[PDB]
């Protein structure tokens, strides 16, 4: 129909698509498992239909340099759209071409190493908080669940470094300005929504016109606001990304009060769930790897004798800490696809590319390739070795994307989650419950994330 | 447009429409102020267009009781459908001809007066409850929020008579059973979302299929297993609504479990807001009116010595009491308007009607017309003294409607909002703060509501 004849005229193999629905039937077990199949059926290259749209999939590290990076302000500039979006059609991930260039640019200088290591005192306060927290857990020889834990944690950094606001989320789980920011979380794009927004994308321009958006009116409505009395109460009266913003808008055509509420929500957006679900996945294989666990609690003791409280500095130090954070990555690249629109008729790396395919780069798959990996669902996390870490494609292993339009929160993210484990580790230790599920299963929904919830058992080093 | 001639034919007035809107731009003044100009404008029948639909409007007694009545099974059945509903196409308001008549059958014993008498010592409890809130407020001399304190009233007596559950809202405002529950709120059908189902009615199939709904699909899906735990530790393990259903499923068709959680959805929805708004709009009146206060205290003194709980038969027993609720439904009978869909081109009381209009009687305006009611704006509750309430039209005076499908939950309303009033003026009386807003404004929106919310001091009589 209307487009479907497409890859089988450029020579591409994939599965056959139905009428309407293309091969969206074949997400009924994941995302990732549609792609290590696709991987692996048809080879280095393949293409399938997400309703009329067209998706060429590619594998190839020359290929993906080129998408993500060479050609990225001249082709590959924009991601697809999913769905009405409202406002938010401001925020950066969501924007287009000289609009993202403006927006990428002015909002950069908020990621440095230097305002991340201005914000490492915030984001340890919370570490201790975190700890206490655990520890009421610990002395309660009860069962911990990760999310609501690391949730509560990654809730507290993100009202620190973006507005000041200091909750104590796990504890005051009905503060409104807690409640509000707990309704953002993940798409799942292979819930009913999103499904027929892929059948029905036509549905989209008509959900615009009423107002209805993917992220919830309200929410929305609150921080606006919300913001707009933080803005007026330190305007007038240092150090998070809304006063970074703020001065900011003190490329060019400076930052709108609705571009600069847009980019807060997605910050928050971003930085909510998968700091907890990473420093989930992480428990968990720590948990499961007792040596891996002893071998990074004998590190940290190194660095920081004494439970030392963690610097920008001494975190950057340790090397065994950052291999476990990257091969944990590797097995759950929570994006695990990259995308990117072609915008005009182009020809890359001896491959015709006609304008509006979607190019998607598999990561979760490339990341579990037996022919760049060794055992490849094994975490082990000695591959990222400063001896082995050289043999590691930049291209293949992507769990922050690559190019002009990586995760701009890479450095943060990382940060943020390396201070947790580095408190959390300093004081307990982490072991199976009989009710963690061993092996974790990965959810056949649109979201990677386990399919039971992670618990365990804490104990306290005293 | 398509219809936009058919009052011009049939001899009928009205404001002319223009393309596609009709005359919804005419409600920039709400409900409410359309229906008093058109009927001062136009005189005893007019007609305009919500969007394309046609719309009659009627003041005549005579016409309005063929309506509500006698031509109720055969010709007006039906409310007019108003959005995208989902399961909640299963509740006794939302359904329609053969359905309704069954379900109504299958819910009309849970509203008599015995079953009524039974729940009257639960909505009691609920009444100290709201006193010691009251008291709390009252000993430190700070203005009250009505629509808080008697929403906080009104959520208890309902997750009490409809579940079981028992809880201090107002005092435990974040309890997950409440947190659902107060998303429960009347629809603003002037707001964005509902004026364009009206400009394109047409969008209503496509929600649906989206499975959008204007109940919220959280809500509906905490309480549908909410209920299916109730259920199955009830059965088994007297004296709730829920109860009273799960009893009747042991017309005809029995009533299924989908059909079951659709009618307690309702049931919350109709008796939460409602219940409070008019508390509120009672108080108002009360303390604007210091006499009244009065002569209600004395008369409750009277009956209750000793501030005696009230019960069923010594609150049926309480006739000005009964006058003050009544006048104040006069002045704000909060659903505004009654409405019927003709299902066959009829002639009633000598006036053609083709199928498919929606014939509307505009209870706001026939509540404050002049021709029945002398000095209509004054709160005056002698209207209704025993005396004077044999010259009072049925068919004008609707705050619950008429006819085979009038408010089933009138009797039940009407009592659990007088046990509220006895308890609260047993022990305080209420006085205007320089905060309140007298003169009340009512809302311009598409809800019967104070534009400002009802503030107000209280005073112990101790
Ligand atoms: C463990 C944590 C995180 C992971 C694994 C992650 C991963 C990713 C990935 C794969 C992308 C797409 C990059 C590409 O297309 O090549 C992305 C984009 C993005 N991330 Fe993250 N992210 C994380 C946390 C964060 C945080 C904390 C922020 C805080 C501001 C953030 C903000 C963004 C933004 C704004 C984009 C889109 C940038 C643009 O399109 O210009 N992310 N992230
Ligand atoms: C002060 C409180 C209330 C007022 C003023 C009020 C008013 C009304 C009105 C005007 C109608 C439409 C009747 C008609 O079309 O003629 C109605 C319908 C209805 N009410 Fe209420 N109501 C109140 C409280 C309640 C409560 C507590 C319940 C509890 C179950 C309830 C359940 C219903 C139902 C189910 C209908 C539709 C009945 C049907 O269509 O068969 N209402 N109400
Ligand atoms: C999908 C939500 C997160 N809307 C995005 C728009 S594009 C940023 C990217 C989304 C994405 C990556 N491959 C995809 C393949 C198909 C469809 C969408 C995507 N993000 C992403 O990794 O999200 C998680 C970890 C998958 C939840 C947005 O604006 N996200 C802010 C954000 C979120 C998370 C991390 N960093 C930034
Ligand atoms: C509109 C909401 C309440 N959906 C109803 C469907 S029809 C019951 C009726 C609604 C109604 C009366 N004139 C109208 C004129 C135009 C459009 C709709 C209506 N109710 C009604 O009075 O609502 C309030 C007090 C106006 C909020 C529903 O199912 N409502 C359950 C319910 C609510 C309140 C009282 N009793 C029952």
């Amino acid at each position: 129909t209307h487009s479907h004849g497409l890859f089988k005229k450029l020579g591409i193999p994939g599965p056959t698509p139905l009428p309407f629905l293309g091969n969206i039937l074949s997400y009924h077990k994941g995302f990732c498992m549609f792609d290590m199949e696709c991987h692996k059926k048809y080879g280095k290259v393949w293409g399938f239909y997400d309703g009329q749209q067209p998706v060429l999939a590619i594998t190839d590290p020359d290929m993906i340099k080129t998408v993500l990076v060479k050609e990225c302000y001249s082709v590959f500039t924009n991601r697809r759209p999913f769905g009405p979006v409202g406002f938010m059609k401001s925020a950066i991930s969501i924007a287009e071409d000289e609009e993202w260039k403006r927006l990428r640019s002015l909002l950069s200088p908020t990621f440095t190493s230097g305002k991340l290591k201005e914000m490492v005192p915030i984001i340890a306060q919370y570490g201790d908080v975190l700890v206490r927290n655990l520890r009421r857990e610990a002395e309660t020889g009860k069962p911990v669940t990760l999310k609501d834990v690391f949730g509560a944690y990654s809730m507290d950094v993100i009202t620190s470094t973006s507005f000041g606001v200091n909750i104590d989320s796990l504890n005051n789980p009905q503060d409104p300005f807690v409640e509000n920011t707990k309704k953002l979380l993940r798409f799942d794009f292979l819930d009913p929504f999103f499904l027929s927004i892929t059948v029905f994308p036509f549905l989209i321009p008509i959900l615009e016109v009423l107002n209805i958006c993917v992220f919830p009116r309200e929410v929305t409505n609150f921080l606006r606001k919300s913001v707009k009395r933080m803005k007026e109460s330190r305007l007038e009266d240092r150090v998070d990304f809304l006063q970074l913003m703020i001065d900011s808008q003190n490329s060019h055509k400076a930052l709108s009060d609705l571009e600069l509420v847009a980019q807060s929500i997605i910050f928050i957006f971003a930085g909510y769930e998968t700091t907890s679900s990473v420093l989930s996945f992480i428990m968990y294989e720590l948990a499961t790897h007792p040596d891996v666990q002893q071998k990074l609690q004998e590190e940290i003791d190194a660095v920081l004798p004494n439970k030392a409280p963690p610097t920008y500095d001494t975190v950057l130090q340790m090397e065994y800490l950052d291999m476990v954070v990257n091969e944990t990555l590797r097995l759950f690249p929570i994006a695990m696809r990259l995308e990117r629109v072609c915008k005009k008729d182009v020809e890359i790396n001896g491959m015709f590319i006609p304008k509006g395919v979607v190019v998607m780069i598999p990561s979760y798959a490339l990341h579990r390739d037996p022919k760049y990996w060794t055992e490849p669902e094994k975490f082990l996390p000695e591959r990222f070795s400063k001896k082995n870490k050289d043999n590691i494609d930049p291209y293949i292993y992507t769990p922050f994307g690559s190019g002009p339009r990586n995760c701009i929160g890479m450095r943060f993210a990382l940060m943020n989650m390396k201070l947790a484990l580095i408190r959390v580790l300093q004081n307990f230790s982490f072991k199976p419950c009989k009710e963690t599920q061993i092996p974790l299963k990965l959810s056949l929904g649109g979201l990677l994330q386990p399919e039971k919830p992670v618990v365990l058992k804490v104990e306290s080093r005293d």
